[PDB]
């Protein structure tokens, strides 16, 4: 028997499994429960702390993934499949997965928590792009990741109620950093180095843990890769948010706060997922119904408040976008969009995609970007309009939110590293005209391309080992420098006035000033006074 | 006794003139010819009335007096400004044109420029040295005419509905001189089927006012429009604000005993010296500004029907051929007239409070929101604080609003709308310019070698700069002549191809040949021309 993979945490026992690398073994508890599972009578409600239980709770392999809408635009595409639910759907679904080294640390090792993104709709712990053996091995960190709740199971809010107050999922994430805090240390994590770190809807929410006090003594450090609490798409109104629960509650056939949520939790969850997507109020490239509600609980202000009034002294945070942030996305809406051929598309096509890629914004707003996006020398090019609604769409979404971010937090204490992800994975399935896009830096952080199945070049896993380090080095120092490389080219502060970030590539860092600053200053300083006045 | 080559009649009497001497050989001058009644006493603020006939001999022998103005004393004995100044006294009585003809007179009917100045509705004069018309004429044998036009409130203020002060008069007095010609200088030996309109800044805006006003456009055949427009924000007021100007300016010299019937108020505007009006016009301006111009054409409905972007719209240009162009540095040269820490002395190395003030003055009387915006496009976001950076961007904001966006506007709609149209962007620094080397090639200073200014011999241009004036005359007497500036005939020389609003061809005037580039300051114009209006509307 191997006493190496039987773990007592809290709540009982635990028996995990070892993992094979090429670089050696790795222990693994895979499908922990963190929480009673959130079903019946508990749907749309607070997660409550898992009971003790008695005998060994099996921890050798994934749990289910929670409720969520499975994406069939190209049915089989490796592109699309590698993020859709890879075991069954099911409402008890809060379970969290611990890697660690084998054997188990004796002494204190500093913990990484991955928040997966997904839009708040979708997501979860156990694809293989999250597969937390490579980094752990590696870097010896002890590894975690949790699932939460998404679409309406996690963010449906008729704010005011007991019965569905909202932002759930995000306390379900607070709770496994909670659970993290209490016992991680069983398995050689030390709870006073936690660095958190997410991309996407993942990075939302690091961000919104940032902002939010009681989950800030739950970490240490945050990383936020390709995404932002202040991201347009990230949070909504209390009056919204009242508004898309009351219409999804129609749509299933349910009509008092108390009898609306009554009868949704009649409803199969299935039912919910089927009628989430035209909750929206406007038709969009993102799918994104029920998002973290502002609602002065979890989130006192929005973000962006929160972020101009916060003293993050004492804070380092490592951010970065990917080269093409916005790509991607178009082929979810934009008209003349398609991974299958080259997507040159026409002026007309240009004007309605951007209504698509930026929606709820004035006539007046959407001119604004039109001008600011338009080459007035080569103003119906269809290659340069497609790059150009890639930028529109990234710029919005992401690029400017996380550049907002790092531009106040380094001038108001934190220390802030900034990248851009600028390889093209030699395996990647989607077409060449996308370029670097949203979500596939992940894949190298994680250090997937070390799989012996996998076929990355040989330089491609040496930069996933430059890519780790950085990574692990920041969670154990703040810095992701190579602590004493003389010699190794220097990964600068990022600074509201330099602005300097360095480039994630096979070449050596290459240190440059701005997160496209000139189409940010329109995003972050102009377009708020618009929709003012 | 007399000589026959000086002597011409008109429709009104006969006329004695002067011979010239050229470098290039003599030239016939009439200079003060009187087109219009004295617009004097019971006379100011009306249209003009056309001379009557009179007997005997007018001497038409030297530059008559410039209409009142105020005078620039920014910086005293500088050249820079004293070439823009009235080199002749001052007076009501200023209603006079000039036209130079080669000598021997032209024997089959020759085309005629006709040349109006600048100096933003408030000042100017034909008499200017720099408008001298004898190089022209003698280099490229066409007959010039210019004329003088009432300027400030004797040409602008504007009472609308009044009979007594009904605005415009100034645009009046080119119009009746523009009559004048055609009906006149066939006697000179010019062909008034053959008209091209010229003018600079104010007088280009005119230029292009007459082309949107159905009775002038039967006066002319070509336009060319240096550095200004007509549909630019500082060429045009509306009828309430000009009401507003002309009534504040009679407020400040005790008119009437404020507004009241218009007749008392003009009557006692009638009694006020003129040097009175021009002391007192600076007050009426609604904003501090770096373009101090009280009183300018009133859209009214009579002579403009509507605001000339209006008319230009929804204008049919077929049969038209345009000129137009900007200099290098447009902006530059208003800078220093009261943007915040300017001078002609120093480097004008701005703080970015003072770009953000500057931006205030050089766009004067559009909103916070808009102001705003103005800051974001020009502000460059990885050094929003270099001083150099910062006065290059606010002479940018300046000259793009003021003059390069509205003439590429104008070009862009009359190409589109049937007119065949040359660009240019005038590159050349005189060696002989007197302002500071960070100006570059300030606004107006094409205009010297445009009159072939260098070929002066006592002025101390360089040869390859006398070469350069040649070119250009060439290039506008060849556009007056044929519609077109390029050398009928000649093929080796680089081509000026036509302006249309998809390519958007000019060409860079400098001592180098014709280089063909792209776009007038496109991204820049897009924001004031497309972007800005609908931000007005909301
Ligand atoms: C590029 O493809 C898009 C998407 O169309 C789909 O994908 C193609 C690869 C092909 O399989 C098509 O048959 C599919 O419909 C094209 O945009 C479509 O254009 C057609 C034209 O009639 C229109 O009916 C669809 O609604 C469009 N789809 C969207 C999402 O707008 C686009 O035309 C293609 N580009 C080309 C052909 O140059
Ligand atoms: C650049 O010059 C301006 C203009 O000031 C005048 O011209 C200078 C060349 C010099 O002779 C000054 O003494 C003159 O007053 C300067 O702006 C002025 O600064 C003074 C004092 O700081 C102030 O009282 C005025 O109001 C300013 N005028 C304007 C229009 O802003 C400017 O500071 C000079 N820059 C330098 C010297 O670096
Ligand atoms: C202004 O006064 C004049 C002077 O007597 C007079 O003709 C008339 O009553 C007034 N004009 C108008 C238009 O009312």
């Amino acid at each position: 028997e191997d006493a190496e993979l039987l773990v007592t945490v809290r709540g009982g026992r635990l028996r995990g499994i070892r993992l094979k690398t090429p670089g050696g073994p790795v222990s693994a508890f895979l499908g922990i429960p963190f929480a009673e599972p959130p079903m019946g009578p508990r749907r749309f409600l607070p997660p409550e702390p898992k009971q003790p239980w008695s005998g060994v709770v099996d921890a050798t392999t994934f749990q289910s993934v929670c409720y969520q809408y499975v994406d069939t635009l190209y049915p089989g595409f490796e592109g699309t499949e590698m993020w859709n639910p890879n075991r069954e759907l099911s409402e008890d679904c809060l379970y969290l997965n611990v890697w660690t080294p084998y054997p188990r640390p004796t002494s204190p090792t500093p913990v990484l928590v991955w928040i997966y993104g997904g839009g708040f709709y979708s997501g979860a712990s156990s694809l293989d792009v999250y597969d937390g053996r490579f980094l752990v091995q590696a870097e010896r960190t002890v590894l975690v990741s949790m699932n939460y709740r998404v679409g309406a199971f996690g963010f449906l809010a008729l704010p005011g109620s007991r019965e569905a107050p909202g932002n759930v999922g995000l306390l379900d994430q607070r709770l496994a950093l909670q659970w993290v805090q209490e016992n991680v240390a069983a398995f050689g994590g030390d709870p006073t180095s936690v660095t958190l770190f997410g991309e996407s809807a993942g990075a939302a929410s690091v961000g919104m843990h940032l902002l939010s006090p009681p989950s800030r003594g739950l970490f240490h450090r945050a990383v936020l890769q390709s995404g932002a609490p202040n991201g347009p798409w990230a949070t909504v109104g209390m009056g919204e948010a009242r508004r898309r629960a009351t219409q999804l509650a129609h749509l299933v056939g349910c009509p008092n706060d108390t009898e609306l949520v009554a009868c949704l939790r009649t409803r199969p969850a299935q039912v919910l997922v089927n009628h989430e997507w035209h909750v929206l109020p406007q038709e969009s490239v993102f799918r994104f119904s029920f998002v973290p509600v502002v609602d002065g609980d979890f989130l006192s202000d929005t973000p962006e408040a929160l972020i101009n009034a916060g003293d993050f002294h004492g804070l380092q945070v490592l951010v970065g976008v990917v080269k093409d942030e916005g790509s991607y996305f178009l082929v979810y809406g934009a008209p003349g969009f398609s991974k299958d051929n080259e997507s040159l598309i026409s002026r007309a096509e240009f004007l309605a995609g951007v209504r698509v890629g930026v929606p709820q914004v004035s006539d007046l707003a959407a001119e604004a970007v039109v001008l600011h996006y338009t080459d007035w020398l080569h103003p119906e090019d269809p290659a340069r309009l497609r790059e150009a609604l890639s930028d529109v769409v990234g710029d919005h979404n992401v690029v400017c939110p996380v550049a907002q971010l790092a531009g106040r937090l380094a001038a108001q204490g934190a220390r802030v590293y900034a990248y851009v992800f600028e390889h093209r994975a030699s395996t990647l399935s989607w077409p060449l005209w996308m370029g670097v896009p949203h979500g596939y830096e992940i894949e190298f952080i994680f250090g997937i391309p070390l799989d012996p199945s996998r076929n990355y070049t040989a330089e491609e896993k040496i930069f996933a080992q430059r890519l780790m380090r950085y990574w692990a080095n920041f969670a154990r120092t703040g810095d992701p420098n190579e602590p004493r490389d003389p010699k190794a080219p220097q990964w600068p502060p990022y600074t509201a006035g330099a602005q300097q970030y360095v480039s994630l590539d096979l070449r050596p860092l290459e240190v440059r000033r701005g997160l496209r600053a000139q189409a940010c200053a329109f995003w972050n300083r102009f377009l708020p006074k618009l929709l003012s006045a």
